[PDB]
């Protein structure tokens, strides 16, 4: 728990906009979500997406069992009404008495982007941004948001599974494995603007990764001589110590085919990964795991996470430098 | 059964395009559907949506358990390949022998329109068209296709439920009932181009019905002084003697709000109707039902159905006249 | 199909009063019930229990999905209101217009007795009565109405199971079998007032009063003691293969727990249930082979056959077949 | 936790007499019950209801799987028989040998009252009594004992829910809320004989509460100029740290109507409360909850419970005074 | 329908001996079984397996709920005891009275062979025998009786599935399909002694079929220059018009490996067939099915079944000739 | 937690050979098993049954989701291949590079005997053996391995249930209770070769050879007859509250059905199961009260305590506590 405090400083996705709209017939929420083992409630009050602790200040009922009425979230028990800042503005039992100063619940940064709702629990370092999705606002690409998928595995283990190629022959022999490539070689990895950037050439094409730390991956798959750009954007919500809620958004230039051709293929790949990733134990990678040279991406990821954790302990400027300082291995200029 | 043969001459919806694409990972089908108690299979072969009897000519296996490979539907048992016309073009066991002339399955009219797949089982009268949806190709309106809903009631009983107002105070008191209107009066009903056309004024607005016989309803709800056009398009697939698969498509001019605000409200209305309509017995309306003057729409609907049934027995020209001749009660010019 | 028509002339229980009051939060019903494959609705309108066909005259919705509103049963669909005679008295869409003459639904005899609701589908012969329960109005006895139990067996087969002793050694060896009696003898059987009456004994007594066709009143008494126990069992013939069965029991010594008796009765029923449900075909064919020990069921089947034949001959023949006395015993009635 | 030790000194209901009689075919029990996380067994041994620890002294089998034999409880495993004092009186394997001195199990004060079975786990302070039910032995009233209901909420939170009126508009708008009363004013509350007493009302009627501390509530509802007395008696069994088994007994003077009219209504009320009360978290009310002036009853209840917990730590005399000393703020003469 | 009458003249398997022994704790049965829509009961009475109608002559209870007592089957209801001939020999209620002449139930020819129980419902033609299993009494072979498997398909369609090779590439591509063989050529088929005999093969091995009409298949798979004989014996019980209970027995010369290697493989093969065969409709093959030259085995099978059905209508002598007359088209000397 | 460490020194059954062969279509495994709360994987590599920790050294995936490939167990994730000693011998991503020294997983003793797979987690004291089953290699007897049965009870409580006669009247009144014996007397108990040996009788004999700590070999013989019946029951201590129990039975007269015996044994187990599962806390506390009839369990508990204490003293103390003879009877060994 002590181990995870630095993660409160990043933006994490908690639901799709669709999930929020489907939660209650109002289409405005509320929706209960859980992030880093914190119980939160999300709602649309007026034009704004709001995130609060899911716990009424009065008698601790869950506001996620309440009702959105315009610009208020009403508690289901004694009807206290909370505004967009988390402050109670109506105590129905005492409508003329002054509202206690303590009648407020914690309110957190909450923004929509790419069709997902993002929450940042701690904004005090003021140096993190919502992860980068390269296909946003590209009018050449059709964008599809998949339904979220829940895994009994941590966000770190999910991230390392997504960026590893070594497992293709064994987990994805008929779906992703390329017998003409088999073992892609180690590549240079750059840190830039709080992202890992690395590229694999096929060259006939390229797999270009832009990974916004700590849990988001933007993968651009391109081919020359063809206009066949495909973008996969994967991000894991660290729900608690053993669970992730995962979001996949994909974009494609050739969009005359069915969205479900791609959804079904992506779901097959995920079904192949799922039982093996969920089997990994203990849930957090212990020091006794044995790496080999082909594990470069995982090794460098673990190293940067540990540096962020240590920098968080030293405070805001140390964290901003650990996250945002460039570290270039490649021949590229950014 | 004898009673339902005339319905084979109309276009009936059997699935959404989404359902077809989701059926199999290929995104091309096949999908088993049932229409007028006939077992059919739908697939996308090349650019074309095809509908065939779901029964291989060889040993009667279901083609809906097979596989679409480009422009062929392959039977799952001995791999006979059927083309878009229902004709077997490959017998894998006898690849050099001539294919028997009998190695063909019945192929039916099948067209996509409005995001649904429509089938017409008998095209011999050559005088029916896919029902009219007024919001198609209107760029002012956002269109949403709901997931189909299955009811243990007939298409006729569903149609009469959708066009009746008398039940609002009792089934829809908090959703659709207007205590300021309560009992809308009987209105003139026109037959034109195989549609029932009738309008109710509110006037502050109007509910304008265009009902393509026998089972489709297009309802335009408009208000003057506001750009608040709403269109509801409801059509029932007569699956068998006691079941319907129902499709709702809705369009709206003011589209800044959530689609799920409307979906949830429409689902609530449907949940209020469902148990009462499913309770009606026997499933087909018998002669002993007692009508009152407020039942005009239902009475006139039943009369036109009976005329179509009788005209079908007399043949193509009689049916075309029964369906397409105008019969005007209103002051309108069409 | 036609061979059960004569059963429509009798009163049959369809539910407990408790089931009716629990069906809807108003405690007035309506409750859907099924009797001889007829779909019926029961409701309490004012002081009257009413039973109608569960089908509105307008568009055939089930009235059992509707609401009781004072002296009316209101259809859930378009709100037609039916009075206690099954006649529509309000068409909300046309409140001024005359109500069509056809706007009526069939209404059936419906009466509460003993805490059960009874329906008689055909009252034309005017000669049947609600079965006799001997403990009613006896202040010495505590009466308990058990929850109904459903069996995949006909009412005739259930009746013959209840009145047979031959099966105790094989079905009830630890519960009802008496190793020192084993084979109770054939006893005389009387027909009186539409009831079979017979008695099995100088210490005790098992006294049966069976109101034809499906009700059994069993009085168990012990001489030199005041320990009267009454069992009243009656089967509702729901359809051709199903019964809904009611058991009411009364006892003089009532300082013990009701549940001592309920648990024992439920154990006995659970022993009978799989064997009776296995009997096939559901209705006893003419090829069943009887022995002398089967006197009760032989006589039962003979009287039922007489009632079926008399029903075809009409009202007076049926009244005679049902109510004429036929006395085998020494007892005076 | 050890914060609960003081509750062991009170009488708590564990089952209805009906539940005991139904548990076993003999109608004498045994029945397993749980109270303050203790596993107990109840049985009728002769003319007495007896409560013992549900654990045989021999090899720790549950006596609740055993049988009542005469006036003793017989273990299911090797047949040891325990008397009403928890002492073993027969060891079937060694019938003539002396029974070990330690062959005994703890027993607890156990009494029937009002059709419930009550247990007091710690009788050493000897100053608590079974709670007061005002309708007992009043022949004008028909009494109905409802079946117990289980909630995932503590007895303290259940008590505060039962005595609060503030929540009616939000949880019970169609069942209990009175639009013409809305917010009853704060009333004086008296402590007398281990009970909270307070009354709500020219006044037409009265809501008169007698609350036997800590978890029992007797509510008399009367109407002046009418003879329609209604009594609700509600008491929660604290089963463990997060669970209650709850008993409702209701009495009414006007009794020609159906018991199930009232049972259905009470069940609807409970179904409305249940999800909101179960959502309150953490399960025990923390110090950070925010009260308003309308919460007087809850505030005073928590204050008295705190006093009882502190007095328990100082011993029998302090506890007796904290419980039984009167504190009057109304003008009622007692 | 009455099209099935002729099948009553053959021996059909109804259960394994294992199933009979497991049915009841005594290991003697009774076991209820169903054959050609007849409800029967099987029991071990003394040294004999006996089949009776599952219906007591007294009050029609199922004897399969009863018990074997000595060498008799005792009804569960009033304890009548039936001997191996179906005759009642004890009426417990009337132990000294004469037993009614009609106190008897129909019994049927019933024999154990190969670890299965076989029943012949109509023995009046007396010209059929229990099917041939070639591995019985061959000490070189280890025999395994699989658990029966139930399919929603007729015995005729199951037989044609078992003997067809055409479907391997499509139903069994990873299990049975041989890319280097693909389409075995048509072979001569012999009728001899009520069996179809045909062999598939310088040739390395052999697939040798002996098919005891109508539903049993003995397949010997051998490899020349090796001692790896494998035998598959498959027989379908026609339970009713749309259901089969199927028995597979397999024998192998090479037997150091695990039985479950083979059981797992056979189960996978059956799981591949099952959905396709169950989809065939209507359940009985109609005249409109289209055969090709590769279907010789199925064509000849249907032709012989038609001859047996027609000969049955002409009587015992015609049936015996249709079944047992030889028709040789190979050059094998028998 | 620490009080069960000494159990790691014994051989425990973890599965039948049948369960291993059915786990994967290859019939070679792998199969996940749990023993003393350790997660293990069992597989057949060549002619050897192997048991490893179910956790790859690379990224901690479960090897039980992998595949046997000849003489290797292959991890499902990145395909590392482990030999019979638990050492990785192929890293497919780096086929030329040297394999890290840390690329090994723990490997445990694993042996087939009697149709069960046995694992010994700690072989350091080198003095324990797979329990004795007397019917093995006896051509006169037919041997049947039952399917394992899982109970929510510890292996010690299961052992004491199996060897107690006192409970027959109360748990097994219709199956095992003999009304003409009722209370079998205390008998002498011998410790020999790490087994408890004791005999109950001049017509018959119940002869127990109990290999410590959890295995029971029971020979039931009848003098002047050739009807030897052997029951071999052994409990796998899966975790702190669960056992996976194996029953093997052998009989001389084997012309009857295996299922006559299986059904009877299953009936006896179903009678014990709810009572044994109710015992709480799961491990017997020191406050349990014994009587003289409890001699078998008293002596059992004493020997287990001696083994636990000796384990703390080390290898020679444990060997002595386990294998030293302690003879109470007249018999010669
Ligand atoms: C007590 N009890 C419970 N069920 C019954 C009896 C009985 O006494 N006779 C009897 O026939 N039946 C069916
Ligand atoms: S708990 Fe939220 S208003 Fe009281
Ligand atoms: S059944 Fe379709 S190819 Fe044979
Ligand atoms: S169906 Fe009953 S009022 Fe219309
Ligand atoms: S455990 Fe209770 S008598 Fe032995
Ligand atoms: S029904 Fe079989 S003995 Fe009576
Ligand atoms: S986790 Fe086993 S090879 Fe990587
Ligand atoms: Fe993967
Ligand atoms: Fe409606
Ligand atoms: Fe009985
Ligand atoms: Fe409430
Ligand atoms: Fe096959
Ligand atoms: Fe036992």
């Amino acid at each position: 728990n002590d181990e995870r405090e630095y993660l409160r400083h990043f933006w994490h996705p908690v639901c799709t906009v669709t999930e929020l709209e489907k939660a209650h017939p109002s289409s405005l929420g509320p929706l209960a979500v859980k992030l880093l083992n914190e119980q939160l409630v999300v709602a649309k009050l007026g034009d704004e997406y709001v995130a609060m602790r899911d716990r009424c200040a009065h008698r601790s009922a869950k506001l996620s069992l309440g009702t959105v009425s315009g610009n208020r979230l009403q508690c289901p028990y004694h009807g206290w009404q909370y505004d967009t800042h988390g402050a109670c503005q109506l105590v129905p039992a005492c409508p003329n008495s002054p509202i206690p100063n303590k009648a407020k619940v914690d309110r957190f940064d909450c923004e929509e982007r790419y069709g997902l709702i993002w929450i940042r629990l701690d904004s005090s370092f003021d140096c993190t941004e919502i992860p980068y999705f390269s296909a946003a606002n590209d009018p050449r690409l059709r964008i599809v948001i998949q339904e979220p998928y829940w895994w009994d595995a941590t966000a770190e283990r999910r991230w390392e599974n997504f960026t590893d190629f070594s497992h293709f022959a064994f987990i994805h022999p008929g779906t992703l494995f390329d017998p003409n490539n088999a073992e892609p070689p180690i590549v240079p990895m750059d840190r830039f603007n709080g992202q890992f950037r690395f590229v694999y050439d096929t060259p006939i094409g390229s797999f270009s990764y832009t990974c916004s730390m700590p849990f988001a991956i933007n993968l651009e798959v391109s081919k020359y001589s063809s206009s066949s750009l495909h973008v996969l954007f994967n991000v894991s919500c660290p729900v608690d110590s053993h669970t992730t809620k995962n979001f996949l958004i994909f974009a494609r230039e050739q969009s005359d085919d069915s969205d479900y051709l791609h959804i079904a293929f992506q779901d097959l790949v995920l079904a192949e990964d799922k039982p093996v990733i969920e089997s990994q134990w203990p849930k957090d990678a212990p020091a006794d795991e044995v790496s080999v040279v082909a594990d470069k991406v995982s090794i460098q990821y673990r190293k940067w996470l540990r540096e962020l954790k240590e920098a968080h302990k030293e405070g805001s400027q140390a964290f901003r430098s650990a996250l945002l300082d460039p570290v270039i291995e490649s021949d590229r200029s950014y």
